[PDB]
């Protein structure tokens, strides 16, 4: 209840799914948490539920929204210790010939440039607090995925950008790390499965893709984020896999 | 002189540097080569020098230029066997606070989306020939680089996209691989060194960054490309490091 | 003080250095800890210092010592939840022509087979508790090191064996992970530096090999071990780098 | 027919399987090849079949056999340019509790120490010729395999040792690289499948484990070896995956 007491955390895409799991984990560790989301429904409910969490409406693809998010966080809480760049989207499966440059650009705006913009605007405050950045990437940025060229590209970019930023910010003592989850049961996973010819089969396949035989939970990604923020003081530029072993062995 | 005889190769950014080394390597292996570049000076000279190479002016960031490039290649040579996505740029060193979203988007257009667009438009012809794609990424997409957040992100994206495309195109027998060079002596390396306070020191540091104690040559990247195209028939989705050992050990 | 309360942990090589840091971290998290070491001096003092730690003399290269260690742990505490295979050694720098097959075999016995034997003998008890194994490998197993062929080979083996064991034990819910530290200030680091022509220069070089500009502490490896044991329930077969960024960038 | 003309290559385990594919590839590239094997049947036939290959009976686990192999190679051909450490074995599937320390030591002697001993004894001659070493590791050293703890450990060691040796030998211009094959159809693969309850099913599963939908051929590993020896002059310490994409994606 005190391993990150007194610290201030911003979580983007914090209204549901992995982001909400990360919000809950940080509140339980004593932090004050700003929930950033473009959708009010989940984030407003979480603010009512959790002592120590507040909701700020913010679309991370809009530069002016992000400037306001950072200024409001400082105005309300006086410091900024950790930014968790979790907002992102996985489009439905698309063969390469079905993708468009336009759709690719739109996905880059969210999955990559939104993470870049918030990080850049937060860095002056993180340097003052010797804070840290946690990016949520994906296992498929490392090993690939079928029917997902744009998504995979965006997550390969996030993982690489994490390492570049870690080098740049190391003189200030600011650590920059990423978490690469595998299959985590979230509303996004459910929405994508619902598009498949047999959703039940897709979900079963998703559970069996891991040697541990289940999907991961948002709380498990949340615990990894709290570790990186609060206890991983000699870790920077790492990719922490939270995948249940999916990358291991033949299949 | 015959290991890729009768095949047709498109090399983007083929007018100088690594691209010109790749052009030369494929001509020497018996292929017909289309040199694609936005600058006429180097590419026109190479077309005059090399039997079996032709120059087509094409800016890979302009979709209509790329459509013309592909249609002209088929009209002139009747087939397409290999696309080498080499065109790209490394901006001068920039701290994170010195970068802009605008500059990041422009670099994504060249280093990532140009590679995507040509690949997508070429795939119908590569599927007919059971051809292959070779992307030129960078070691720093894997290990990071200081003062280069946008560049590193773009190359992490290219390496990841290679793996995604390999999965998608495997049913057709089309292989998709990337080469990740380290320090290669090219006009880009020379231009970036010239911006440094002491260019001579920068070049010396660049040579000593490799255990082999020198920078690589364009011809060495070219030989790796010919191997991937002509002899690596069980390789798809790989990242071939051509770095002189730079990623090894402590420094 | 309760994140691993009621659990029983065995730490090999627990009498000094990283191992002692891991012992302390687990005691502080509420666990009962068996300190295994071949040297009495450090381990006996730690047993007197720490409520909840006990010392058992055990050379992990002697199969009968390890059988006794496991049987005594069960007899005294009734369960076994976590094995930390930390015992190991780094010989002085040796060029390849200076190494011997005999010395290589001896190092394999300690760094690899000692980890194998304890793990194998503990698995029946770990399967009953749905416990976990943590192996201490090394960054140099992944990226190499000069003048250390046998050591590097042993640590590459440990990291790979971790992934194999994770696959085998996943049906039982037993997780198997490794930590790969970089430069950590320990008595081993001090002893190796003392052999160098200029120890002070060697230590300075060791601090500057990390972007964070210092060496790591045993407590930092200890915190990573507690995370893997207590909170990383969807992680198996991972390599957690605790290196201060040493593997990033050029040098 | 001339890309490695006039050079002398030693291939261990060259009498069948991948090793014989490597022998054939080097003979076809103009090299003189010493076939080293502990079994006469395949190697003697290959010597009769191939102009430019000779067979020397040698068990790489016996230090005196290896000393003779090196001295005879120099006596007969006057130089040594490339050593290919291919000899190795994969035991039948074994759960961890079914393995023994004794069997693990025996496998280390072959798969790891045999490679070490020949390399060490050859290095004085490779330094004179600015030659190179090619180790045959395995994809499963990188990603794990079930029911194969000892094998996986030995191949993780070989891959890591490759990187260490590359660092040590770089001042002499001697390159050290490894090839990590995936499923390659060889007599070993056939012998292991024959032990399975349904060999036909095991083989079908083995073909479908790769996105390319087939197993690899010895000739394909051979072509990769010739590339590394003859044309990869800026590559040292690399792991070249020859796997058909098996490590990509979910399964
Ligand atoms: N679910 C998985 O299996 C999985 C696996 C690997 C990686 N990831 C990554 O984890 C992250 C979260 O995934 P999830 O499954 O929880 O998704 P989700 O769709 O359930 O939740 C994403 C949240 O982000 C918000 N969001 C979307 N666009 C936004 C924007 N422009 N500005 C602000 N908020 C925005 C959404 O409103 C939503 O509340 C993503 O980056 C995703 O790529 C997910
Ligand atoms: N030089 C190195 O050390 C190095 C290292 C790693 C990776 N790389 C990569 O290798 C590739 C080539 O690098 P280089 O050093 O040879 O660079 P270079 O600048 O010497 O050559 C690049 C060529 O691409 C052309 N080009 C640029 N933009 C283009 C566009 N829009 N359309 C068509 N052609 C275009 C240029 O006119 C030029 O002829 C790049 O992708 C770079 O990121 C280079
Ligand atoms: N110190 C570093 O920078 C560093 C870096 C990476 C990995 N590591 C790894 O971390 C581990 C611990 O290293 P350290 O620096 O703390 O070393 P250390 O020498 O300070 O401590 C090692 C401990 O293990 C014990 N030990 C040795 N052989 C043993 C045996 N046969 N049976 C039982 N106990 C035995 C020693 O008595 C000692 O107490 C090793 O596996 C090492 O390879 C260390
Ligand atoms: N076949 C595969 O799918 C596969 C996959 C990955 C890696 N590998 C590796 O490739 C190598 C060759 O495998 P393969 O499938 O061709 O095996 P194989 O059993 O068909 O051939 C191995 C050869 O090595 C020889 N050999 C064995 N022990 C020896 C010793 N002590 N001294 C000298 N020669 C000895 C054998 O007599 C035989 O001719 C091995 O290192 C193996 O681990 C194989
Ligand atoms: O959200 C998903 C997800 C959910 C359901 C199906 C799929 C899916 C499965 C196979 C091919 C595809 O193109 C898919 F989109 N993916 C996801 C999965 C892994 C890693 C991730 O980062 C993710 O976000
Ligand atoms: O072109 C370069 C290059 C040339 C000269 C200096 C630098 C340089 C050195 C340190 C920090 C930086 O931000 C740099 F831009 N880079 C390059 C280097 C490695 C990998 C590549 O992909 C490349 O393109
Ligand atoms: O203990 C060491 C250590 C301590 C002091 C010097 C060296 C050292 C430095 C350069 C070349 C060598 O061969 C060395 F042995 N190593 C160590 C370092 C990194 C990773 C580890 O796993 C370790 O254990
Ligand atoms: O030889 C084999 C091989 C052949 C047939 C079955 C298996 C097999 C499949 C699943 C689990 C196991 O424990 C196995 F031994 N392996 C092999 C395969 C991949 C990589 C290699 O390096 C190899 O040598
Ligand atoms: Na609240
Ligand atoms: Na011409
Ligand atoms: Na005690
Ligand atoms: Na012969």
């Amino acid at each position: 209840g005190t391993r990150y007491a007194g610290k201030v955390v911003v979580v983007t895409g914090g209204g549901r799914g992995i982001g909400a799991g990360i919000v809950r984990a940080f509140v339980n560790s004593g932090a004050r948490v700003v929930i950033c989301d473009k959708d009010e429904s989940g984030g407003r409910a979480l603010e009512q539920e959790l002592p120590g969490a507040v909701f700020i409406l913010c679309d991370v693809t809009q530069e002016d929204d992000v400037k306001t998010l950072v200024s409001e966080t400082i105005r309300r809480f006086g410091r900024l210790d950790c930014v968790v760049n979790n907002a992102g989207h996985h489009p439905p499966p698309q063969r390469p010939e079905e993708t468009s440059a336009q759709g690719f650009r739109q996905l880059l705006e969210l999955n990559l440039l939104g993470t870049y913009t918030l990080t850049k605007l937060a860095l002056p405050y993180l340097r003052k607090s010797q804070g840290n950045v946690i990016n949520i990437s994906s296992l498929v940025g490392a090993i690939g995925q079928a029917q997902a060229v744009p998504y995979v590209a965006t997550k390969g970019a996030v993982t690489a950008m994490t390492k570049a930023l870690a080098l740049d910010e190391s003189p200030y003592g600011v650590r920059v790390n990423c978490i690469s989850p595998g299959n985590i049961w979230t509303p996004l996973w459910e929405e994508l499965a619902a598009l498949m010819p047999d959703p039940r089969a897709t979900i079963r396949e998703g559970m069996l893709a891991q040697p541990l035989g289940r999907m991961g939970q948002p709380a498990e990604v949340g615990a990894a984020a709290v570790f990186l923020a609060s206890e991983a003081n000699f870790c920077t530029g790492i990719e922490l896999l939270v995948t249940g072993g999916a990358e291991l062995g033949y299949g």
